[PDB]
RNA sequence: UUUUCC
């Protein structure tokens, strides 16, 4: 297609953290095209992400889409699994707009947000062994009742979890049948810690 | 063991 119009291109770009160790990225575009059509989230021909720019460091990507409403669809995909890693999909922070009617249109089934906003029945799961990925530990917690948002903490230098987590299921009566199941279980050396969060948030 | 450029 043709090059973006310059005045969208901050309207047409996001942020993705937290991907995989030595992806490509040509890997990363594939992934996105192929997930935003696979969903019904693009029905024109031609691919909807334009290119994508990993730093240097590797820990994060940008990329870039061709419109501003399939860039707003794509923000749909924030948790999507990629290599076993939620992608945190977001604005760039100098995106400024839009109060009226820049949120996703449409939700994608299986995707689990990373953003988890302190609320009543957020939860803390501590104790996590760290050789478990995002995708086991939200697997571990989807097995009693389905997510609203979750983010698994890692080390922002060398990718390994800390071994704590935070969700939000969908339904708020879940997040006791979690606690039951899961609160002081044993793992060697570690033993769960699962409650709400606001119960031992720091101040 | 309270989420990271141009």
């Amino acid at each position: 297609g043709p090059l973006g119009s310059q005045m969208t291109r901050q309207a047409r770009r996001l942020y993705v953290g937290n991907i995989p160790f030595g992806i490509t990225e040509e890997a990363m575009m594939d992934f996105f095209n192929a997930q935003m059509r696979l969903g019904g989230l693009t029905q024109a021909p031609g691919n909807p992400v334009l290119a994508v720019q990993i730093n240097q460091d590797k820990k994060f990507a940008f990329l870039e889409f061709r419109s501003v409403d399939e860039t707003t669809q794509a923000m749909a995909f924030d948790g999507i699994i990629f290599q076993g890693q939620s992608l945190k999909i977001r604005r760039p922070h100098d995106y400024q707009p839009l109060p009226g009617m820049e949120n996703p249109s449409v939700y994608v089934p299986g995707v689990v947000s990373t953003v988890v906003p302190d609320s009543a029945h957020k939860l803390f799961i501590g104790g996590l062994p760290n050789y478990l990925n995002d995708d086991q530990v939200k697997e571990l917690l989807t097995s009693f009742g389905p997510l609203k948002a979750f983010n698994l903490v890692k080390d922002s230098a060398t990718g390994l979890s800390k071994g704590y987590a935070f969700c939000e299921y969908v339904d708020i009566n879940v997040t006791d049948q979690a606690i039951a199941g899961l609160n002081g279980m044993q793992l060697g050396d570690k033993k769960l810690l699962v409650q709400r969060a606001s119960v031992g948030a720091k101040n």
